[PDB]
């Protein structure tokens, strides 16, 4: 396969290529060409020029038809779609089927539905003449939208962007995780295919730092950088707009806990955080990587976890019954593994996992790592404290709800919390308390599109979704009447 | 000693002092109290503190009647906050008591009344198990506000920011501008006489880099930075911030135009880009240094700005029928009048001003300037491109609309723009069309504290005003119940 | 050609029809089974139990896909629903095919739409033991929503009023007009096939007084009554449903006026008003049938629209160049002659028209009338106070702005206004001063559906369109949670 | 004691007048004049007039603060509406103290600070031309809202309706009830001396049928009636406005249940049930006078209850720890002790109460009644499905969560419901299956005045509260600007 670029209504190589391996078995899937500063450059010229063209033109309503079209280009790829998105990842293809690509086409929809949908705001004023005023407010395009997404949940995280961006009238350019290029390229063939006028939808390939992702925060000609990924890289491209005042944007995951109290459904808290730590090999960015339990509970919480931790199958997407792939790669692996070993020097027992399955075939070869769980460790531990993003979680022991209260918040980060528990005043009263952007009771990752979503502290800045993306991807203007 | 900061609910003096001077004359009005490292870090500890204290207890009732009875506090020392105000910056007294104190109050009271009023949003979904699941929002304090504010409306922005902050149920480290500490001081005092608790409000004094406001902004305790002032300061907080990815919200100034139509009201239109050229000697970040006039009405419209900018009397802020006081500082003066010279070494037509007015007594030792107006600049020129904050404008003719539309956005800044035309489409169809966040048709700097405000390109980031200022100094928190 | 009701999912006749003319020509184009009230109250049970069937267990998204899936039906039988709303009314086949199908199709999917985005609301309240509560709102189905609509806009308003009833999740029981039977029944043969459950939506056919009108508006079952028709009539049915207090929404027509002020472009007016007195042959609750025209261009405006009238095409359907078709019948022609009589009578000039077009062929069996424009009557006369609901207008000089402002707004009805004027002040001052619900500028008829519609006074009350029709076809329950 | 109608800024007398009766002893307390046919023509044509007079050019602002000043004047006078209310009423001194005067007072504050903060709506469109249209909204007075009130909650109920008719800009001719017209005539003094302007309040002394409630309600003047009390009483306001089809907004009362599931606080529920059948001795349109209980708790729950109802201390308003008065009149006594009786006569058993209290003093002529529990009736009793109005409740067994949802809405009516239980997934799947405008859980009439209110079938039409009185208040106008 080739993987190229998409600059101004053409896909182009480029002087330079990478691969793109799969981590089930370490094999070569692609070579992807990877983007120079030169063209970047012209990406994001071509997108100020789209603005000016017919895209600029069009009426909400003929835009919003246009990123349907988009959408419905997906629908009739789908299964090109999922085969793409497993191949670079690993992940189990009933994911894909039901999380991933559903998702990427749901996020152009509710995107294209909200630009038909929102309005904006009159407010009325008096004047010292008695004439009165008025204000009223438009949404208009920010401009070009520069977009950098990572490998987790490649065309998910990559439309929860590129949708919002384009629904709101902008042109993009976009710059997917080296890791999982694939599906962001189907997308670029379907946006050609459904007519997207050329310089709307820019696709350029390639790394951060000194490459195309860097190249991208840099480059004047954009109006905003949107950003999901690890949270020192949120910063470095904070730094990098700070000198064109850019409009940012960032989702910068987090260290999220989960917490079951005493009168939870038991065998409910269980499977709940079984998916909370082991979804995608713990690879989101909302997974617990900490839990607390009460006191009373903790030991048969912890056995039960282990057992349902030890039926997990780990293996080929495709493979029955799949509930784990891979890690993204060998290199995010090397990074888990050392974290696992750092658990045992600060003094964890291992209730479960710690290593690598042993497959006897080429998943040997692949970036696998065993789902892990871990008791024994302070509040302070570094593997309690710093952002793991494997398949892990350790388990701690609570007795008082102020206390896990300040337990879950003494962190430098603070994405998402989930907590487990029947009773109707606790789940209110404790998820207010908690700091911060996403609280579930009794679930885990429930997402609806309207809502808003972001981290506090070290986990982001601005929030997405509904009329914060519709706020966020558009310039509000106030327009003065004086009558 | 006479301006002392303000940490965790009492006032205190500092290592090293520095003189306010009044710009009228250039004496010295008072001994400002440094803050140094440690006291910055001292009233960032105490604010968070704070939000422990009983404050964080308070019902957003209580809290908002506490906060009008800060407004109360400052409409009892009226005439204080008056004096003050005219004392730091030499406006003229009528411009403090109409524009600045009065909007000041008015900042406590809009976001006091906002705090009680504002909600935020329910959202249903259905699920798999068919028992569907809420989401709701809410907003909480965002933590510990940083608030830097400039010397050009000195209470006024400072309280643009501090009212919305503690609104909102913040704790607050507040850095005024150097030029201008009186009136931020007085109203410290009028926070301690409120029983506004210790630790809620906190006031330091110093300069930027290398002082009280670079350490600000570069505390890990604080949660947000709001600012208002110059581009490239922006661009030196958005760098001090990113390692903490803090919550930011900036005004940074511009090089506003304001454009006159054929069909515009030409004696209102004189009168109106006189007040957007010289309110305030030229220093609001809103003032109109380019102006374009079409060219069947230049001569005409120069010709009667040219008298009403010679009618205006520059002079002491109690003098009988003042305009226009000095600049705030020697040290403005000195870049204003580096542009008046530069101006004409570009080849400007002075069609008035352009120098120093010599008064033959004290005020020649004060800051002032000249009212001036230019001619016969390209577009290009330094001083039609670069923001000067003086008390000047230059004119330019047009003859088409689609011209006139991309010269006024053919800029760097993008903050505000004042139209003049009796014609209805043209209104609504030209000032959609200029890139900026605030318009004003047949009016300038017309204010309803409901609507967004700030700007777009090098102008700003972000929104302020109404629920924009409720939704930046809030976590805004998504809570998500499985049923 | 023979049309039957839809009860409970099956077309059933009746035990008696009436004949549906076609106006164009008196001939019979088909019998129509009145519904009795036994059949009435088969409907309205069928709808009571359809809310508790699989329509009730929908998701939002699932219901918004079957409506838009109803929408997707029309449009397939697209020129079938074209012929059938020509064939009842005899309106030119060009406005069929671009206002009136198009219409009704955009009002599903547009419902549909606002189905899936729209939300409710969280308010956060303290208590006395300071724990809080929590207050959320939610939108459900009122019930069994009973829909009555008129002839002149036959599928326009039927779905207008339809659409936002399903899309809230209610069942419907609706009676058409019995003029304009035929496009209702093509929608029934649409719900039928696109799946809709049985019972969730029924159409019964017949009259109003003594006949299906009257029997849904005292049926007990129905939770609300949305109307569109004679303002008389609207009284009738708010006394009908007082004693089970059925919540009501009414549009009722009205007396509208446009206004011509002397800095209108002339031409455009003649044009709009050409278009706001003679659309579907004047038959549009918001047409204008008083005319303000500014004394200084009186004479050219009303020779102007003479000349325009004078030159509408008065015919067939599908005629080359037809603009007009006849009155809906020759019942509401009997009633338009009677007023174009008592306009001679009442001292008025006729300008134009006054009677009805020879044509010496079948369509002189049919029920057309001539465009007429009037002058010279007083603002009291019966002619200029009551709607006629015909191709007319009567057109009066003013002179002044709050004089004509009082003559507008001296009626007992308040629709819709259209208002000519280039100047930007006038026409915001202007129209906020207007007691209507409804105000153009510089147009007439120009419809956003996100909007509120409707009229004060006798013309209505209760405002449909966006969430306005969200609210009204919703229970709007609040749920309050003590924590 | 006189109390006189207040008309175009006069106290003025009537030709008739009635006596004010205190019901604790049946002495009388004042004489009320009662407004003829001409007094409210009167006062309607002032109400009219006072729209084109000062009270409409003021601002927003103004207003709003003029408002509060009316508020302060209820405040400065605290201690004299608690003596009317009591008087009239008989209710607890300290009922009136914490529930009645402040809510009062509330209500006036919370509309001015409504009227400030609310704003409108823009939407912008397409147009064939490719310039485009703007649709803003405004809210306008909607002119003279007619305001009728019932006796059980006197001022609370009068300022509920007349606050947002006056911070809306509106005019007002208010009739409070005959049995409790005091509270209100002070307000009128308070109107007069805060200078609301002559005609924008007024009052009118009467009762319903053929005197001043069915005059306002009859007369063509109006621009609305808004109405709480009788259900019957509205379905005949509703027929009286719609001839001129008046905008109408209803609170009707009901038959409202409580709920105990088994997983409830016991204590607490025993403790809510109380205050809600008991409140204001029953009088209370939310009362819970129908109480449902699990089968498993409901012998210990009946038992609690009637001990803690027999504690309750009935007596004089200011006697020690007095917890119930008298009913508000001997008639309504009459209606209560007549329900006493039939439930004897269907086959309740009387758990407590039943009759009336013995005192052996002046209170023996007043119009005490017993605080009553029934238990033993089925579902289709009487007592069970009509509104008493009394200090009452009947007690239920259930057994299933589905069978009493069936129950609870199995009425014609549907106000408000109180659900007592723990568990969170009940609170929330039980709550928004219950076919009321209002439910509680865990509490019951705790109300956030922003949030909507109002009831289902009978029990009304519209909701109050927060923008749906700011929407029912006002015009709802569009305007549509062509560009
Ligand atoms: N947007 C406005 O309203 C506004 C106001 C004042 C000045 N200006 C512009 O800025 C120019 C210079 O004036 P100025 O020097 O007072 O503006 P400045 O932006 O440098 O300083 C304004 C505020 O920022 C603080 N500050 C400065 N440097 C800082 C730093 N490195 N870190 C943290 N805080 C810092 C100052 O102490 C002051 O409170 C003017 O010529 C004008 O062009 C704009
Ligand atoms: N607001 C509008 O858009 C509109 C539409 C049509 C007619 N009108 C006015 O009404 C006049 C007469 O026309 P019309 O008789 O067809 O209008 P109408 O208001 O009497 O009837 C319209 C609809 O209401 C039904 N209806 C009539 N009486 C009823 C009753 N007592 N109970 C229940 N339903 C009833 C009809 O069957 C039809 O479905 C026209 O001349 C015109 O002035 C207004
Ligand atoms: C009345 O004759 C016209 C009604 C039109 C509407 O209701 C509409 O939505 O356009
Ligand atoms: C009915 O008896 C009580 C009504 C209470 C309100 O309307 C309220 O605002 O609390
Ligand atoms: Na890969
Ligand atoms: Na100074
Ligand atoms: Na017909
Ligand atoms: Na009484």
């Amino acid at each position: 396969s080739q993987l190229l670029n998409y600059i101004d209504g053409n896909f182009v190589t480029s002087a330079s290529s990478f691969a793109n391996i799969n981590p089930v078995n370490g094999k070569l899937i692609s070579d992807v060409f990877e983007a120079d500063a030169k063209q970047v450059n012209e990406a994001v010229v071509a997108a100020q020029n789209a603005l000016k063209g017919p895209w600029g033109k069009l009426s909400v309503q003929d835009r919003a038809a246009l990123i349907h079209k988009i959408a419905d280009g997906i629908q009739a790829r789908f299964e090109e779609f999922v085969a793409a998105e497993v191949a670079d990842t690993g992940r189990p293809v009933h994911q894909a089927r039901t999380l991933d690509i559903p998702r990427a086409i749901a996020n152009f929809r509710t995107f294209a539905d909200l630009a038909k949908t929102s309005h904006t705001d009159l407010f009325e004023m008096s004047t010292s003449d008695g004439s009165g005023a008025l204000n009223y407010t438009v949404r208009k395009p920010l401009g070009v939208i520069g977009v950098i997404s990572p490998w987790n949940l490649p065309l998910l995280l990559f439309t929860w962007k590129v949708a919002p961006a384009l629904a709101c009238g902008n042109t993009v350019v976009a710059k997917p995780s080296e890791e999982s290029p694939s599906s962001a390229t189907l997308l670029a063939e379907v946006m050609h295919d459904a007519g997207v006028p050329p310089g709307v939808f820019n696709l350029i390939h390639g790394f951060g730092k000194d490459s195309a992702g860097e190249f991208l925060t840099q480059h004047p000609g954009i109006s905003a950088l949107t950003f999901t990924g690890e949270s020192k890289t949120g910063s470095t491209i904070m730094k990098a707009v700070a000198d064109g005042v850019k409009e940012v944007s960032f989702e910068l995951g987090g260290k999220n806990a989960a917490v079951v109290f005493a009168d939870a459904d038991l065998d409910a808290a269980i499977e709940g955080v079984l998916r909370s730590s082991f979804t995608n090999s713990g690879q989101v960015c909302l997974c617990s990587e900490r839990v607390y339990v009460h006191r009373s509970i903790f030991d048969e919480f912890v056995s039960g976890l282990k057992v349902e931790a030890e039926r997990l199958v780990v293996g080929y997407p495709d493979q029955d019954g799949v509930n784990m792939g891979p890690l993204i790669s060998h290199g995010h692996r090397d990074k888990v593994l050392s974290y696992y070993r750092l658990a045992v020097d600060e003094g964890a027992t291992v209730v479960t996992g710690g290593g690598v399955p042993k497959f006897n075939d080429e998943r040997d070869q692949g970036a696998y790592v065993q789902p892990t769980i871990w008791t024994g460790l302070s509040d302070k531990a570094r593997c309690v404290t710093e952002e793991i993003f494997g398949p892990v979680c350790h388990i701690s022991p609570f007795d008082d709800e102020d206390e896990v209260i300040n337990r879950v918040n003494d962190s430098n980060y603070g994405l998402a919390c989930a907590i487990w528990t029947t009773n109707l005043s606790r789940a209110h009263r404790v998820s207010r308390q908690i700091h911060v952007g996403l609280v579930w009771v009794n679930t885990w990752y429930l997402r609806d599109l309207r809502t808003p979503f972001g981290g506090v502290k070290l986990s982001g800045l601005g929030r997405e979704g509904g009329r914060f993306s519709m706020d966020f991807y558009s310039d509000i203007a106030n327009i003065c009447i004086k009558i």
